[PDB]
């Protein structure tokens, strides 16, 4: 148990932001998910609370991650690890204190955690243009999305894998429908309604004295678990610096041999994907101008101001990009 | 050929109302769908605007018919070819001169006759509730209806069954988002939402001095286009009483076997699904009294008033099985 | 004075409904205009009320009417009268008992007086096909309404022609602002919004226990204005039938030589506008069911049940011209 | 061809914001508008795209420059020339790559051209306080927009001065709608709900990856390109100081002997009209505040961040006429 | 115990609609609250649900009843019983099975008896124009019911009146919460947005498979017992002719008295409190028309259709009226 | 007149917002109110324009600050002058330069002068949970703004006390009316309802050329009203620092009396209430985070920019007291 205690080490900052995930993914021998998944359960005391067998648990961990693309450079175990992680930290944001149920808290989680299984590495445009076996399946609607939540929920039957064994039938019914409601939500094309929904949350937004908010219905609170999932999905650009240009590499190698893919298929280059015309960098302040700092900055909104160093370093990282950014 | 010519006599009608679709069915051999969806696309020159293969034409309605579960009394191909011939009629609705492009009309109809293939008989409700592996893979959304959708593409892919083979790429892109759209809106959840949009549609309606309907857009195209294959699906309350009748007696004899299902689970009986206590008459003035009235009446408002005789139809078949309700 | 004796028991029904303003125009010397227009205002003691100098108003309705053209077989004289007449009596609606000011009295009378002044006989729409100079000037936008308040104002500028000169400066600048408001709103093109705005204000319809309506601000009293004078412009279907189908007969006398025009200028012959291919009977079921049944019915609902008579009366003629309908 | 070569070098930077065209204005002998059109004409390949004979474009030009008024400080051929050459650039920023068709672009640019032709210099407040013939013509509505419209379009009917003589019968009718929706905008009565559409617009704004906008329709094309015209119309301010301080000085010399006129009326002098009470300084700072800056800011977030210089330049420009505001 | 048999008798009938009150009222000696309320807790098992000592329900009813005057025609006991026993019977409506708790039961029944209490005779609006004590308390804003409340409230905290001693203080806190909701709710001038929010929540209308109403949060439940309780309180043209008849002289008998007030004070006389000027007929038809039929209508679809016949009764009760209307 | 002379110095910056009231109050022997409505009346010459005898106006102003505890810290006579004061100079804003009537202008300075009289130095909620006879009167509903308005009101009928005598029967109907309106609403649980139709009325907003705003009926000017008395009652975070920090003192001070009380009482402390457990920076942070500027941001916005330099202050002085804020 050598390195086993620098792991455990590095497990120890599981509340905190920057955690060194990919530190992680190594010192685990490439079982960040499942590792993470475990800790934070340990953490929320989830075993406990819903009787979740410590072996089943560990057995549906490995099995969903192996359902993870080794092949992938960016949609793999260590960002469904990061995802969760992530999700994690945003659950415990001081704005939403004893807000969700266990259950809820559950869900969430467990959604980070299948939200992208079997991501083959190419786009849902892609598999649509290319009239892909899941495409015809999908009926070109939230392709990947759908395939995830099919594949998270199918592992779930196989050898003591069945981690919710112990719910109540009710609880099984709300977790399921929690659950296909938030993977449903990480589909890119649901970005602009889910941020106008949360905008017009943002107003009317209801906060007890002390400051932590005030969601009465369930659709109000799968709203905000759903674009919580969402900026967790979407936080690379709001990480440490060090963390967020490793993503930034991983995608990029990972768009790329979609374009490729597309040049052989004698298909219009997908942009970004074009290995010979790609401006990484404008890329990234791009990426975070139209969609991260928009959705980010109205979630600072929701919590505030417990998201104001996220926000603060979001805006830091664009500007290193933005000077990065060739000049000639 | 003896029968062959009354066969021929029935497919007359194919432009009226009331064709007596279950006679064509026995006269075919069991082939109503494959005979009236040929026959139409005659009468249409489908074949020829969209070169289309006759013997690929057959070639995969007859495997499209294939699919049609001939052990399910409603959502069988009789139905499939019901709906095909409905949709046909109400396309010739004068309002909606010249209103459709050939392609809209070609998708509208391609549409209907493979809405509810491969239909297994029983409800999406009860699909989500027994954990069917259609509903685990379809996170319990329109599972039958993706599932049709599915279907009727993938039957495309076959021997020579790809009927649309000779379309341009940009043409096969917009069939496909037709059909998977009208095919979604045939799903009974979306019904209140569809009848909304309907009506809003209804006031702001835009006719021409002589009376034809001024449709700009697509989303306005194709709004129309799945209200009115929805329209065919549930037009059975609309037609002459002797067929009326008898589709009630399939819905009621499929409905049966599922309740029945459900009791063996020991799950609770479906309301009307229950053999023994099921009051067919009023279940039917129910059904015309909050789905099929309100739909057809407001469909009558838009295409006023070439509906005329239907919404007056449907008014006195309700009145017949309101009178049939035993007084004891 | 012989016939003037019948001139002036003709007179004695201006505060009904079926007027018979055809006989008037004749036993005028065709002076129904001004005839009319001064019976109303000495009926509603405006002459009194602002100071008009009768030698003034006779000077003014004179020049107006003389500004009608008389080889117009439907905008003239007459219908500008008829008009008149109309609005006047739907003033006195009881629903709208003391709701309105006599300068608003004042402009709604005045507005249907001059809305269709020097209307030359052709639509907006051949005017702007035609590149005539009146849609050059107004840019295709309300062409001849916009005309006819130019017109009606331009006449008041001439010799003691001005009935308005005691009103106080601001009542000046109302009046003109109502009646540029109401006139503008003849035009064909605003109906469906007109009409949107009535069933809105249907609803949220706020009565006094007596039954009059209560009309807080001014865009509330313009919007009924707008919609009456509309209802007044488009109440021939409502009339008496003998009446009514004297109507009908002169628009299609004046739509045919706009169709004749638009054949000699090898255009596209409007729609009912062509005199070998019109169907008088079912242009008029047409008229009155897609645009006046619609407006009035609305109108009924508003100063509900006042307008029932006249409610029923179209619908009586509606019957009447549907059976006229050819039958071959 | 002495300074010919100097005026050939100011045209230079028809593409750039800050284009010195007060030089041009006496470099081309008073012909900035003829010039700046036809060197933009050239630039973009419109004299090919549409066929249009430059003998017929420079006629035309030379005409519509013509009836600009010299006497008129503000208002004149510069001002028409400058808003022309503000259109071209903004057509050309980044955000909108060829996201508007030719066709669409020639409106926007014939439309800045004519925004203000034949105009007096004075308001349309005071056209319709003092019954002016054209206030009277226009019912006190967009009186001097409309009238701009109309003597633009009129002037293409004379000798070979119709530059669109070649565009198709469809062409020739969306460009004659879009150039009246457009220049009809450029009335500032009409500035807070256009800005409020724009805002509207720049929520659920759709981005592609690169950062190119998304106008689906044309009621979305249209808004962009009123807005821009408008923009253009009202970028004086945030052009470089000494080209704006130059525009202050004309329009205030402008405004003032509209007050002197007003003054000789006996009419309540105008506010910033009144030569012996304005506050040059202010009257910029607070357009700025309340009109300029409002726009501009909104517009910049559309184009984001193509826009980001001119706002720098814009809010500099405040701060200097801030200062400059006397402290006694 | 001679007749009190018939009382008992006529007590049988507390679960139907057209209850005899009237009957109950002499019957009772005057106690038709106190018996009907006791004989509605017996039936609904209240007493025994929230522990109330049965002589502490009768002291506080006899206290509670004594404080509706009796020298006031229609604002009396009869009708507190009236509305109590009609919310009652509206409570046990079909659709609504389950729906509400037995403490929103409690709360909604409990206002219904309090809900006018110590009403004077006359209308807010005649407490607004006297200057009266109890408008000057309150503002002008619902005089009366805000009164009614206060008074309803105050008496439980005499000698054993207090008929909720035994509910925890959340409990009490509820039902102090709903009462004054409900009461409040009655204020005529709020029915307009009252029955505009049923409106809106007969569309979005959420039933089981069943038939049963789905009402999720409290404002949906609040709302629904609010307009429940309006209804009830004008119920009387709903109900049999014989009794509607009844309650329209006293209401007609007390309009009157006021009208007198307000003709000794010289004060403008209210419309339809004019003794010498009314049309009893012409205002229960309008009453009917502009007020209870649009509500009922409402509720009719909300609760489709149990109150079918309830519906029909008051159309019914119209057109008797409306025949009695003076043919002079 | 010593000190009298640096009082009516003080006086002379009635105008300004950031008037020194506190000294004022001194200067003045504890007589704030009654000096600064008296100069306000004078600077407005409103007692010209509704005839107010001047020893009626001080009368009735003596009676009502009298009604205004002088033990309590907060809710008293310094801060209804501070109030009234506020109001006064936000009348006066450039953006609704002739926007408001004399009477609306005396109705909204008037019911800032009456907004807390009588203030007992305890919440609504309190009142309501401690059963106090005035929660019992007015059913928890504004408790304490109905009382205010009630006493207000009441104080008029006094001896010469009613200053509103001369105001015409219709004036002193409409002034009571808005007095009404808008004290009801300084109810704070009204604030978010008030926002939310400011917001509204932000967008959608109707400016002159010039900058003045433009508000036609009735319920937008009551509605501008309402939300103005209402940023002035929450002002304070906005005025100079030294004055801000004088009101966080007194408010405080009343505060934590009330959590005196309910310590005694046994009740649950009120938050921010805790003498022993309060943070009074982070309470001022909040405040002005969650209520203050959300309210003042929107106010800037609907009469931009007149209110820069206020809202500029207010995010200034939230700085410092996030600064004060212990850091350990
Ligand atoms: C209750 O009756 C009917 C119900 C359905 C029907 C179809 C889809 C569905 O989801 N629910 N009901 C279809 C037909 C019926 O009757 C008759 F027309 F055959
Ligand atoms: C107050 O300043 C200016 C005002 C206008 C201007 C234009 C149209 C209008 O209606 N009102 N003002 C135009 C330019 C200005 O200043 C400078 F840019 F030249
Ligand atoms: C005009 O008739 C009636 C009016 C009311 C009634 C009640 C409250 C109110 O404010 N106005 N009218 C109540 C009953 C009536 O008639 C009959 F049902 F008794
Ligand atoms: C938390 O601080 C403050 C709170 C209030 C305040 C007023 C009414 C209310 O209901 N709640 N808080 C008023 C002023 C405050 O601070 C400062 F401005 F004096
Ligand atoms: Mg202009
Ligand atoms: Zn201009
Ligand atoms: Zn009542
Ligand atoms: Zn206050």
């Amino acid at each position: 148990t050598e390195q086993e205690d620098v792991l455990a080490k590095e497990l120890e900052d599981v509340n905190k932001w920057g955690l060194h995930v990919f530190r992680i993914a190594e010192l685990s021998g490439n079982r960040p998910l499942t590792v993470i998944m475990h800790t934070i359960f340990q953490e929320r005391d989830l075993l406990k609370t819903f009787k979740i067998p410590v072996d089943t648990l560990i057995t549906y961990l490995m099995t969903l991650e192996d359902h993870y693309h080794a092949d992938v450079a960016y949609h793999n175990n260590i960002h469904a690890a990061d995802v969760v992680q992530s999700t994690h930290v945003l659950l415990s944001t001081p704005a939403l204190e004893a807000v969700f149920t266990d259950l809820e808290i559950l869900a969430a989680i467990f959604a980070s955690a299948i939200h992208d299984v079997d991501h083959p590495g190419v786009s849902n445009q892609f598999l649509i243009n290319t009239n892909s076996e899941l495409a015809l399946m999908y009926n070109d609607s939230s392709v990947l999305e759908n395939h995830h939540l099919a594949v998270g929920f199918k592992l779930l039957q196989e050898e003591n894998c069945d981690i919710f064994q112990n719910l109540t039938k009710k609880q099984r019914q709300s977790l399921r429908k929690m659950v296909i409601d938030i993977v449903l939500a990480t589909d890119m094309s649901k970005h602009m309604n889910l941020l106008a929904d949360l905008k017009t949350m943002v107003e009317t937004k209801k906060v007890t004295s002390s400051g932590v908010l005030l969601l009465d219905n369930y659709s109000d609170r799968i709203q905000v678990l759903q674009n919580m999932v969402h900026c967790a999905d979407l936080s690379n650009p709001t990480k440490p610096l060090q963390l967020y240009r490793q993503w930034t590499d991983r995608i990029m190698e990972e768009f790329f041999p979609q374009g490729d893919r597309e040049r052989e298929r004698g298909m219009e280059i997908s942009p970004m994907c074009d290995k010979h015309n790609a401006s990484v960098e404008k890329s990234q302040v791009g990426f975070i101008d139209y969609i991260v700092h928009p959705l980010w900055e109205t979630w600072a909104d929701l919590v505030h101001p417990d998201a104001q160093d996220i926000l603060d370093t979001l805006e830091d990282n664009r500007e290193w990009y933005q000077s990065t950014i060739p000049q000639s």
